[PDB]
């Protein structure tokens, strides 16, 4: 039973020695206190599980990968389906208990937009991320899930924050991202990536130092995805 | 649920790719437990399991502590370093122990080969070094102690087994004179051990091949080179 002060310390020591696994540990009890996360928390709780689900989805896709290459041996080949099915169940946990933090405490404790929308989009990519390991029928709920939580930040977004708050921008990426790798739909992508790109060019006076860097990363990440789709 | 041999060792290949050195290592660990002699591809899986399953305690170690000697010394971000180190020196101390055990009750004394027992015996000398740099003032000692007793007994294995030129023999030879300059503060004995060992492949040089010399010679350069280096130091 810490309190949050060494909870976060710990969290900035397991980032530093680049163990995920316990600073997303750290981060969850923190949350788990029920009180709404300062934008270093909640930074710090993004990162935790970003490395930790991350990891998950990058060696899921390196073993689907390997399932396709021609293999005869049936041994082989099931050994590789299981280890599939090890990683997935894994990605399934991870992105439960994100979501259970999401919809228990910090979704409803959230008192400001900013964090809502942050959460929202949480909501979203997590969803998401479960959805491209999802069984059928669950696959179509989790993927309706993930645009639902997407939706609901972006209408929020656009009410109660500037264009270039990387949040915004942020959720922009995402949900038109989402669109094209797990809806199959480029009009819709593109559509958002367009409109989210130029609302925020339109308005580069809402700029700020503290978030010029991201604010310009994000919008150029978005203009690569537009030109890429729009090639097709 | 429980997987046979041929299924373990794909498994630590995949787990290899995937970058899962935990689960490769695990497989390996059940695949040494059968007691079999591993093959060279087995032993290779598991070196290099374990390699990187402590190779990342080990960094974090590393990164705790420097952050450690920059705090202040009243703050509680001294206590709570302290003890996510002692978490990660526990972590250590298992992983190695894991291994250590490996190697006495299956490896090492299953080995029918000069090579895989001297691979296995050089291993359990890594494996109480790295103890070595997390044990404690007493604990210590020994551990650097367990040490050079296995470099020193797969090198005796190597000056028995193997010609001066092997260069597995000579690459124990470097990795024990280094150890005794290093970890022993022992330069006298460290140029005496590094000129034994290249003086006597140097009066085998002429049964070597001329298209495959450079294995050897490239090893008792270093050996050369450290002879120069440490004799220089007055």
């Amino acid at each position: 039973t810490m309190d949050k002060s060494e909870l976060v310390q710990k969290a900035k020591l397991a980032e530093q020695a680049e163990r995920y696994d316990d600073m997303a540990a750290a981060m969850k009890a923190v949350t788990e206190q029920g009180h709404e996360l300062s934008n270093e928390e909640r930074n710090l709780l993004s990162v935790a599980y970003k490395n930790v689900v991350g990891a998950r989805r990058s060696s899921w896709r390196v073993i689907s990968s390997i399932e396709q290459k021609t293999e005869r041996n049936e041994k082989k080949q099931q050994m590789g389906k299981e280890y599939r099915e090890k990683i997935e169940a894994e990605l399934q946990d991870i992105c439960n208990d994100v979501l259970e933090l999401l919809d228990k405490y910090l979704i409803p404790n959230a008192t400001q937009p900013e964090s809502k929308v942050f959460y929202l989009k949480m909501k979203g990519d997590y969803f998401r991320y479960l959805s491209e390991v999802a069984s059928g029928d669950n696959k179509q709920t989790t993927v309706s899930n993930s645009q639902q939580a997407y939706q609901e930040a972006f209408e929020i977004s656009k009410k109660e924050m500037q264009p270039t708050h990387p949040i915004r921008l942020g959720l922009a990426l995402n949900f038109s991202v989402f669109y094209y790798e797990i809806l199959n739909s480029p009009e819709k992508a593109c559509s958002l990536a367009k409109t989210a790109f130029d609302e925020a060019i339109a308005e580069l006076d809402t700029l700020n130092e503290e978030s010029y860097k991201d604010s310009t990363l994000i919008m150029q990440l978005l203009r690569d995805n537009l030109t890429l789709w729009t090639s097709e």
